[PDB]
């Protein structure tokens, strides 16, 4: 209950929220039904519209006007945005040439360039090119400022998860907003779009920019705008705030447009009805820049024009129903649409079983338009698992489709022609980023980047220290003229041992055999050199990875590869090797098929054993450096050392063998040599972070050999591929993956076919950033290159997406 008897008289859009129940006059009062009786009358004036006309010039101030064209309006800070154009013969901002903004040109008493975030809902990246004829103001921001061809949103590509990721720098799994609709089983509470539950603070985790700014003494305008406040009034309110006295005036502001998303849902992303909403957005940008120009702020403010996600063509006919798959359809709750999330309808149902729900949903129809996953098996690049609000069973829905529980849900709850929410690597879900202002670069294009990185830069723009977040601070320094953040590489925590030969063959009792007893300081001085690091510069191109946690490990050198071998996990953390364009693929000789060899540098006590693998009927083993790529028959024996072996399910060995035997050489051919770093990942609590030894849930039977949940590889070459990967003088090019180590290939519906028809598609789906691997392994890569550290941070956040080029 609000006592709405006070007045908004001189308090319209006041910046401090007054507490219940004195009545409110802010942009949130509508939402709370708490506005004073006279809010509409005083604060939402509309009389005469939004533009000055010639006859209004010099007019006597009438306070009933929505905005003013009288003489004192500039200093009251409430002229119509077109005032100086119509009444003082100025030009519109968009008609002015652009002129580099080398330094902030701010009125006296500004302590820093203000930041205005202009966010547009559903603005698909390709609208920048496709609607460019109708968006002159936006086009000028983009061509004169700093722009990316697109900005990658987070998954799911829904509105609240992405705006709040923009505000926090966090994955939805960490900030808590994991969908537009949620159930938190600890609170036993549901979050919905329609309602009041959603303002409750416990939903909203992390620290959004307005809080970061406030705690560090920088004032913020309101980030939230009520749907019914027109855009023109939002712009006028921001401009009026920008006229407040120094001590009251915020330094950071946000504007939010419901368009073009709102029309895109009804008409599809390129519906003919979409031109008008894009024109209208542009006219709004124009009104903002004209207003800044009248305030002498158009070369002072940094403006970010940013979207939350794109829009895809989706219609009612393209809906999959779970009632076509499950016999038990009424025992589940589905969160439906462009993603699916499934849990039991009642926790009292002891007959509920996820494994049979998943099996019933797996590769059941030839053309099935969704794929089920337990959340821990989703591609690690989605970072969508570590939150009790995310249901264990997830459905990744194909672009252009929906999932629903039953047909009745769709026709008794087409309505719509656009939607979003799909996998955040999908081209239609990509959105926009333009930065313009003194602090951004002039006429500069930057490569695509992810929206989790912006928070850090918004902090940089405002002189704020960012709260702990998922951006990689420094990876976007190339967008900025000044205020760059110059990080130092993290310090290596554990230093390696460099073991020499210390054990005899007969000290090992590993149950391993190898056909290797047929074997001149010619090729004997030579093999000692190799074991001491002599080819190390060929195979370790960017320095050894640093270990950022406390552990005990050994560096092992070989002719064809180098590894960091963990005495704690009994297998390498990393194995590094270079394959030139000219390298040749060989087969394992018949006599060597089952050969495993003890490594006389590493104690039996810190070695795996073949017995454990014999006894474990589920688990087999693979090798990290592949025997097929050995440089010579003699070198091949090194690839069978017990210290290069790793546990692998037979089903996964099909995937790994095709990668090692076919794809590595294929990449070396295409990229002019590659350097590969591969290793194991252990993430049994699915938090995207390396597991300690006591988190490991599965061991090779009867042994202490931990089973990885994933295997990674990072494949680096020269960005200028006329130079070979081992002699590259400039920027690097990388692609990486984090493959899940699963005992079946159920994820791949074509898996009974030859690996040539399905393994590469699987790998593409599990593409990753090098930074993702760093979190998961506690390693830091690329420590010794000839590149700037910021450029290396950018390379580590790179995601190879495999989508075709954005456009047509
Ligand atoms: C992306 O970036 C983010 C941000 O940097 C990374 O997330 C951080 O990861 C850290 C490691 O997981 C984690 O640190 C922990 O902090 C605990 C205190 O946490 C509270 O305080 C902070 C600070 O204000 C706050 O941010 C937290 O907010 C979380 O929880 C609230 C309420 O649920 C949410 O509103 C909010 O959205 C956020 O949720 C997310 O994080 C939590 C984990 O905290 C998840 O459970 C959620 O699903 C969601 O993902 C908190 O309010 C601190 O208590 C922890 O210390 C324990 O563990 C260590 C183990 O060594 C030990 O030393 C301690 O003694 C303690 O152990 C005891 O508790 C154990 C577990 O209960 C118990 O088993 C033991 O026996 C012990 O008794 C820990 O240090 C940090 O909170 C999050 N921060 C955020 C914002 O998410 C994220 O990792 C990055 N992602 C990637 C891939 O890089
Ligand atoms: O006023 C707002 O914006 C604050 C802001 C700005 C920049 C921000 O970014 C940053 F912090 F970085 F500046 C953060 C918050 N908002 C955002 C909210 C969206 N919404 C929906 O009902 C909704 C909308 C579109 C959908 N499509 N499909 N389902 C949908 C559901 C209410 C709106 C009010
Ligand atoms: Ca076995
Ligand atoms: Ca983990
Ligand atoms: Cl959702
Ligand atoms: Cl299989
Ligand atoms: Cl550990
Ligand atoms: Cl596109
Ligand atoms: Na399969
Ligand atoms: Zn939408």
């Amino acid at each position: 209950w609000t006592a709405t008897s006070g007045s908004c008289k001189g308090r319209c859009f006041e910046l401090q929220e007054v507490g219940p129940p004195d009545c409110r006059c802010d942009n949130l009062c509508k939402s709370y039904s708490s506005c004073c009786h006279d809010f509409d009358e005083l604060c939402l004036k509309t009389a005469r519209g939004w533009e000055c006309t010639k006859d209004r010039c010099g007019e006597v101030r009438n306070e009933e006007n929505a905005c003013h064209c009288s003489e004192d309006c500039l200093s009251r800070g409430d002229c119509c945005t077109n005032y100086q154009v119509v009444c003082k013969g100025e030009s519109h901002w968009v008609d002015d040439d652009c002129e580099e903004i080398k330094v902030p040109e701010c009125p006296a008493g500004f302590v820093r360039p203000p930041l205005i975030i202009f966010s547009v809902d559903g603005f698909r990246a390709s609208y920048m090119k496709k609607g460019s004829k109708v968006m002159p103001n936006i086009e000028k921001l983009r061509s004169c400022g700093t722009h990316a061809p697109y900005m990658r949103p987070v998954y799911p590509t829904k509105t609240f998860p992405n705006l709040y990721t923009l505000a926090t720098g966090l994955y939805p799994e960490s900030h808590g907003i994991v969908g537009n609709s949620m159930y938190d089983p600890v609170f036993d509470a549901s979050f919905h779009l329609r309602g009041r539950e959603k303002f409750n603070h416990r939903w909203w985790g992390g620290q959004p920019l307005w809080i970061t700014a406030t705690k560090q003494g920088v004032r913020a305008g309101t980030f939230f705008w009520s749907v019914s406040i027109p855009h023109e009034r939002r712009i006028l309110t921001i401009l009026q705030w920008l006229s407040l006295p120094d001590n009251e005036r915020p330094s950071v502001y946000a504007f939010y447009s419901e368009q073009p998303d709102f029309s895109g849902h009804k008409y599809g992303p390129f519906g003919p009805e979409m031109t008008n909403p894009l024109r209208e957005i542009d006219k709004t940008v124009g009104q903002l820049m004209d207003g800044l120009k009248q305030l002498r702020l158009h070369r002072c403010v940094n403006v970010i024009f940013v979207g939350d996600h794109g829009m895809e063509d989706v219609t009612c006919d393209r809906t999959e129903f779970l009632s076509n798959y499950l016999t038990n359809v009424d025992d589940i709750t589905l969160v439906p649409g462009t993603l699916g999330r499934i849990r039991a309808k009642s926790i009292n149902n002891s007959k509920y079983d996820p494994k049979t729900i998943i099996a019933a949903l797996t590769c059941k129809k030839p053309d099935q338009h969704f794929k089920p996953y337990m959340k821990q098996h989703l591609p690690k690049r989605l970072h969508y698992a570590n939150n009790r609000r995310i249901e264990d069973i997830h459905l990744l829905v194909d672009r252009r489709w929906h999932v629903a529980r039953k047909p009745l849900d769709v026709y008794k709850k087409c309505f719509f022609q656009g939607d979003h929410g799909f996998d955040n690597k999908v081209n239609s879900m990509q959105t926009v980023f333009v930065g313009y202002g003194p602090t951004f670069k002039y006429r500069t294009k930057v490569p695509p980047f992810e929206n989790i990185e912006l928070y850090n830069v918004m902090c940089d723009l405002l002189g704020l220290k960012p709260a702990p977040n998922n951006g990689t601070h420094g990876s976007l320094n190339h967008l900025l003229r000044t205020n760059t953040f110059r990080p130092t590489m993290p310090d290596e925590v554990s230093r390696p041992n460099y073991p020499g030969i210390m054990y005899l063959q007969s000290e090992f009792d590993l149950g391993c055999t190898c056909d290797d007893k047929v074997e001149n300081k010619l090729e004997e001085l030579n093999k000692r050199l190799h074991t001491k690091g002599s080819t190390k510069e060929r195979h370790l191109l960017y320095g050894r990875p640093a270990v950022l946690y406390r552990t005990s490990y050994d560096i092992l050198y070989h002719t064809d590869f180098e590894s960091g071998y963990s005495e704690i996990f009994l297998m390498p953390l990393w194995t590094s090797y270079t394959i030139s364009k000219q390298a040749e693929v060989s087969s394992i000789p018949e006599h060597l098929t089952n050969c495993v060899r003890p490594d006389v540098r590493v104690s039996p006590g810190f070695s795996q054993n073949c017995l454990a693998y014999k006894n474990d009927k589920q688990m087999s083993y693979g090798f990290l450096f592949p025997p097929y790529l050995s440089s010579s028959p003699e070198a091949k024996y090194d690839a069978f050392l017990v210290t290069n072996m790793v546990p692998m399910y037979p089903a996964f060995k099909r995937v790994w063998a095709y990668f090692q035997r076919v794809l590595v050489k294929k990449y070396a051919s295409e990229r002019n040599g590659v350097n590969v770093i591969s290793g194991p990942i252990f993430d049994y609590n699915y938090d995207g972070l390396r597991d300690t030894e006591d988190e490991i849930k599965q061991y090779v039977e009867g042994s202490s050999i931990p089973v990885p949940t994933h295997y990674y590889s990072i494949i680096t070459s020269c960005l200028d591929f006329t130079q070979p990967a081992d002699k590259c003088d400039g920027p690097l090019s990388v692609s990486s993956f984090i493959l899940p180590h699963r005992p079946d290939n159920d994820e791949s519906c074509n898996s009974s076919e030859d690996e040539s028809k399905w393994v590469e598609e699987l790998m593409k789906m599990h593409t990753a950033r090098v930074r993702d691997i760093e979190h998961l392994t506690g390693l830091d890569f690329y420590r010794k290159t000839s590149r700037s550290y910021s450029e290396i941070l950018t390379l580590k956040t790179y995601l190879h997406t495999y989508e075709s080029e954005i456009g047509g």
